[PDB]
RNA sequence: AUGGACCGCCAGUGAUAAGUGGAAUGCCAUGUGGGCUGUCGAGCCCCACGCACGUGGGG
């Protein structure tokens, strides 16, 4: 069976203290352990970084910034734990592999059930596919003319790479066009319109440092005190279509990573 | 065979109609161009003649 982990497989390009040469692709765990040894990872696609910076500020980011800031100061005590991981200059990679632990079989975005970012169900009400063609950004859609970054007819589209795949279905994710996409029926409906993605057409600010490490700290903004939140691959189960958008005062909802 | 290769910004259009630059006005007043002065022997060749002093013909 197919299977890709964000954690193992590797997609992140990553740049070391040293040398300055020969950037090795590793994954999302592994660079999450050798934080302070790498400069940077980097992604191809600004959109791709763009969300990949919003993600990795709530793994890393969410057990050093604890979720938690009642009494005390608020404000002032996360500036504390805040001082005293920024100390230590590193993360000790148990406290990884226990997160990681929590949800370490719903990772492999090629999930039966419960894929990475995705909806699995989706697959049998959808009639007609999008396409790779129509997922993927400087790939030419159906409407598209052929004239750009190669000539894409949609007759044998040529596949992304799994790890390629992973960045424009994270971009898709982030910015995303609106209006129109295909219908797919959910108990009697169906409406091929779709609203933009939540950053579409913004610069997104992510401070930098020295050392990963440095970064993934500093990245994460402030959650104030409300309530306790987590991702769209940290949900107990999926949101179905109606229904309201539930708001999260957690730093997931402040990520833009609720749904 | 280079964020490249292939690749039109493009189809249309009176700036028009009207109009004295016009009235007046001396560049005026003065001045030698003067002295000197008669127009009176190489020249390259051919030929003819010669009293070899020199004559003439032709180019």
């Amino acid at each position: 069976p197919p299977s890709f982990d964000v954690t193992i497989a590797p997609w992140l390009i990553a740049r070391s203290r040293d040398v300055l040469a020969a950037p090795e692709m590793l994954g999302l765990r592994d660079v999450l352990i050798r934080s302070h040894e790498l400069s940077d990872v980097e992604i191809p696609l600004p959109p791709g970084a763009a969300v990949l910076w919003r993600i990795l500020a709530l793994i890393t980011a969410r057990i050093t910034g604890l979720d938690q800031p009642p009494n005390k100061n608020p404000k002032r005590k996360w500036q504390a734990r805040r001082s005293q991981i920024l100390s230590k200059g590193r993360l000790d990679p148990e406290a990884v592999d226990a997160y990681f632990a929590d949800y370490s079989e719903r990772f492999d975005l090629f999930h039966p059930e419960r894929p990475w970012l995705q909806d699995p169900r989706l697959r049998e009400e959808c009639p007609k596919t999008s396409g790779v063609n129509k997922l993927a950004w400087g790939r030419t859609a159906g409407e598209n003319q052929v004239w750009l970054g190669g000539h894409h007819h949609d007759l044998d589209p040529h596949p992304l790479d799994s790890a390629e795949a992973v960045w424009h279905l994270l971009a898709t994710l982030g910015y995303g066009p609106s209006g129109m996409c295909t219908a797919r029926v959910v108990r009697g409906r169906s409406e091929r319109n779709v609203t933009a993605g939540p950053l579409r057409g913004t610069v997104s600010y992510h401070p930098l440092g020295r050392t990963l490490f440095e970064s993934l700290i500093l990245n994460i903004p402030y959650p104030g005190t409300g309530a306790a939140d987590l991702a769209f691959w940290e949900q107990p189960e999926l949101n179905d279509p109606l229904g309201l958008p539930e708001e999260s005062a957690g730093l997931a909802g402040i990520l833009r990573l609720d749904h």
